[PDB]
Order: structure tokens, then C-alpha cells, then sequence
């Protein structure tokens, strides 16, 4: 056998494009540069964790990280008459009466190496836009998800392949090369366009390899590849300590497996969408797994992005949830051939809306039963979208199956849209608002699962 290695292989590469702003966009931290600054700190012998305590404006109640983060006292800091061991008494009577200011002359981040948010200065007031770096992807899969097909029928169907692989190749590729944000959004936007497409085909071809008699395992497999390119993520990710070279160290391996990839023997081998809902129960089916798409979607992105936001140790925490899915997947491959689809997947989706309901109240110090929630919470969520992968074939006559599927995955796109901007963004209003709505999502896909036959 060949094409299954190589499909596998396509599959794993899809990993590191969809939930690789965890290790190319995360936030150190930073706060305002301030000139003279270096100088009187040589002169006075100020450690890291000294400057940061003299200079850097402190901590108010509750924390209130801002006032740090983004201002900055202007004083001229060249003046002899400051103290070695406290400036700011010199200055006035009181630290709340000093003159405050932006980070005009730029940003210091604690970190040896880079990201796009430390290389194009996305903090503070530019800090939306690292949602909207997720954002353009997602789009980008939405407008695939309708594109590809017509695409392919207008074109050959290998060689429509062999053209979304090379551009998606070449996209990749270009990314690491971009000189600023804008054309960086462009080439995010392209891969976009033609990852999910490529994915999609890639799914179809490998369950047309083999008989409908055996395409559960077949399925199944395929989705592990996925965790296993998540896992060779986290490994090239420590390795590699710049976006740069993370991003070539990604993008090059399919081009060169294309440099291979040049044909193999077992290559080259209407519905209405008003249907869906003219009739009750149809409709129904349709709008509860809609419902279930889009809260998975989100359950699954919005859980990722807040263990990259919020984790201390993020390499030994994503390594420690990726591999949780492997078990998941083994026990949705024997839960479905001996006690049905339904009750198993409102089962997941409960366990993974309590794990984000419990995981509120746990105090900070406490990491090794945070990781534990959260690796129950992951493992929850895969296998509820294991499930509901291969429930969806069953509702649907193969009359209008090719349809429902793509309407139905359109859900998941706007899911994944909308997501970055409630994990990033309301999270500075109350850091446990993104986890409540999660678990109310959670708990409420639960609720209404029980309803599908
Ligand atoms: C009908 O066949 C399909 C297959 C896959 C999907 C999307 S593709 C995607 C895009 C971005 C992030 C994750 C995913 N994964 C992969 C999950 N991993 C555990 C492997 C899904 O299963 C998505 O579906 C969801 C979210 O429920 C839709 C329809």
C-alpha cells in the first residue's frame, strides 16, 4: 500500500496551519521602552527583576496588568540626581502624581525568541488584531467549503487536487517570507482557501479507497493523523524558537513530499438545499446538527486558544493534551460498534462542559489539576467530534448526504470565526467569561443531543 501513507501524511500536515497560532503568536511579556533607561540601570547595576520593579509602573489591586503593560512614566531618566536605590522618591511625594504616557519609542519583550505579535508590535491598542489572524483562516475555510466544489467540477479531479496541494505548498511557503501584516493576512487568507478543500478531498478519496464496509477504521485513522501532526508540531516548536523557521520547517516537507508525489497506481480511479427543511423531522436533524457543529467547533478552538493564552508551561501542556486524543479516539471506536452514537456523544459533551464549569474555580498553583481537568475536557471534546463525524452519514439518504454534509460543516466555520474574539477579548473583561460561555455551550449541546433517533 502507498496512498494510505501519503494520505495519512497529508492529513498530519494539516495540523500545524490550523492551531499554529499557539506557538507563531504567543504574548510575552512586555511593556514600554523607555530611553536613558539602559544606561542608568549600567550605571546603578539594576538586575532584570530589579529594573522591572524600579521602572516599569507596579501592579494595583486585582492585579490591573494594563498599567504596565502599555504606559510609562515620562521622567527624564539621564538626570544624575536620581538615586541608585530609588529613583522615583526624587521625582514627587506621591507615584499616582506622575505624568503618564503610551509606549511611544517602542516595546521590550522577555523572551529569546519571536513571534508575529512581538515582531509587528500586536499589544495594547493593536492587540485585536492577533484574533483576527485566526479569523482570515477561518474565512478562508468557509469560502472553501462552497469554492471546492465547483471548482472540481469544473476541473479534473486529480489534477484540481494537485493544484490546491501546490498551492497550498506554495502559500505556506510565501508566509514565512511577508514584510508586513497586511500581506501576511493575504497569504493566510489563501492557505485558507484550499486547506480545507485539500482536507475535504483528501477525506473522500481515502474512504472511496476502501469499501463502505470498512470506512469507520479508515475514518478513524485519518483523524489520528491529525494528533500526530499536533504532536511533530510540539516538537518542531520547541526546536525552533522563531516563527520564521517554524513556519519553513512546516510549509516545506508537503512541497518536497510533492517533489515524490508524482502519480501512484490508484490514483486516477440533483439535491435541493429548500429539501432540508420542507419537511419536520428533516428539519429538525438539520438544525440540531448545526447546533452540535458549531458548539463542537467552538468547544474545540476556544479550549486550544485558552491553553495557549493561559498555560504556564505551554510545550509540556500541549504535548500532555494532544496525546489524551489517541485513548479518546480507541474508546469511540469500540463505543460505537456496542452501545450506539447518541448517548456516547451527550455523555462526551457533558463531561467536557462540567470540565470547563470545574475549571473556573481552580486556583492557579494548582497546575497538575489543571492540566488533568483540562486533558479530560480534550479528551471529551475528540470524542464528541468523532462521533459526530460518522453520525451525520446516517440521518441522511445518499440522495442529499453530499449537501448536508457541506451545509452542515459551513457552521463550523462561522464557529471558527467567531471564536478568537471571545477567548482573546473577553477574557480582559472577566478572565472566567470565556470558560462560563464554553460550559454553557457545552451543557447545552449535551441537553439537546438526546433528541436525534
Ligand atoms: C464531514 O467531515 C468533516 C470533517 C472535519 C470537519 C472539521 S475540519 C477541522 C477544522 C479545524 C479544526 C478542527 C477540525 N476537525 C478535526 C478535529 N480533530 C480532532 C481531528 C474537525 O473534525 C472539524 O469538525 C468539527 C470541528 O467538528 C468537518 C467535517
Amino acid at each position: 500500500k502507498q496512498a494510505f501513507l501519503i494520505l495519512c501524511l497529508l492529513s498530519a500536515a494539516f495540523a500545524p496551519i490550523c492551531v499554529g497560532i499557539v506557538f507563531l503568536g504567543f504574548t510575552p511579556d512586555h511593556h514600554c521602552q523607555s530611553p536613558g533607561v539602559a544606561e542608568l540601570s549600567q550605571r546603578c547595576g539594576w538586575s532584570p527583576a530589579e529594573e522591572l520593579n524600579y521602572t516599569v509602573p507596579g501592579l494595583g489591586p486585582a492585579g490591573e496588568a494594563f498599567l504596565g503593560q502599555c504606559r510609562r512614566y515620562e521622567v527624564d531618566w539621564n538626570q544624575s540626581a536620581l538615586s541608585c536605590v530609588d529613583p522615583l522618591a526624587s521625582l514627587a511625594t506621591n507615584r499616582s502624581h506622575l505624568p503618564l504616557g503610551p509606549c511611544q519609542d517602542g516595546w521590550v519583550y522577555d523572551t529569546p525568541g519571536s513571534s508575529i505579535v512581538t515582531e509587528f508590535n500586536l499589544v495594547c491598542a493593536d492587540s485585536w488584531k492577533l484574533d483576527l489572524f485566526q479569523s482570515c483562516l477561518n474565512a478562508g475555510f468557509l469560502f472553501g467549503s462552497l469554492g471546492v466544489g465547483y471548482f472540481a467540477d469544473r476541473f479534473g479531479r486529480k489534477l484540481c487536487l494537485l493544484g490546491t496541494v501546490l498551492v497550498n505548498a506554495v502559500s505556506g511557503v510565501l508566509m514565512a517570507f511577508s514584510p508586513n501584516y497586511m500581506s501576511m493576512l493575504l497569504f493566510r487568507l489563501l492557505q485558507g482557501l484550499v486547506s480545507k478543500g485539500n482536507w475535504m478531498a483528501g477525506y473522500t478519496l481515502i474512504t472511496e479507497f476502501v469499501g463502505s464496509g470498512s470506512r469507520r477504521t479508515v475514518a478513524i485513522m485519518y483523524q489520528m493523523a491529525f494528533t500526530v501532526g499536533l504532536v511533530a508540531l510540539t516538537g518542531l516548536a520547541y526546536a525552533l524558537p522563531h516563527w520564521r523557521w517554524l513556519q519553513l520547517a512546516v510549509s516545506l516537507p508537503t512541497f518536497l513530499f510533492l517533489l515524490y508525489y508524482w502519480c501512484v497506481p490508484e490514483s486516477p480511479r440533483s439535491p435541493s438545499f429548500a429539501d432540508l427543511f420542507r419537511t419536520p423531522r428533516l428539519r429538525k436533524r438539520t438544525f440540531i446538527l448545526m447546533y452540535l457543529w458549531f458548539t463542537d467547533s467552538v468547544l474545540y478552538q476556544g479550549l486550544i486558544l485558552h491553553m495557549g493564552a493561559t498555560s504556564g508551561n505551554l510545550y509540556l501542556d500541549f504535548l500532555y493534551s494532544a496525546l489524551v486524543e489517541i485513548p479518546g479516539a480507541f474508546i469511540a471506536l469500540i463505543t460505537i460498534d456496542r452501545v450506539g452514537r447518541i448517548y456516547p456523544m451527550a455523555m462526551s459533551n457533558l463531561l467536557a462542559g462540567a470540565a470547563c464549569l470545574v475549571m473556573i474555580f481552580i486556583s492557579p498553583d494548582l497546575h497538575w489539576l489543571n492540566i488533568i481537568i483540562m486533558c479530560v475536557g480534550r479528551m471529551g471534546i475528540t470524542i464528541a467530534i468523532q462521533m459526530i463525524c460518522l453520525v451525520n452519514a446516517e440521518l441522511y439518504p445518499t440522495f442529499v448526504r453530499n449537501l448536508g454534509v457541506m451545509v452542515c460543516s459551513s457552521l463550523c466555520d462561522i464557529g471558527g470565526i467567531i471564536t478568537p474574539f471571545i477567548v482573546f477579548r473577553l477574557r480582559e473583561v472577566w478572565q472566567a467569561l470565556p470558560l462560563i460561555l464554553f460550559a454553557v455551550l457545552g451543557l447545552l449541546a449535551a441537553g439537546v443531543t438526546l433528541l436525534l433517533p
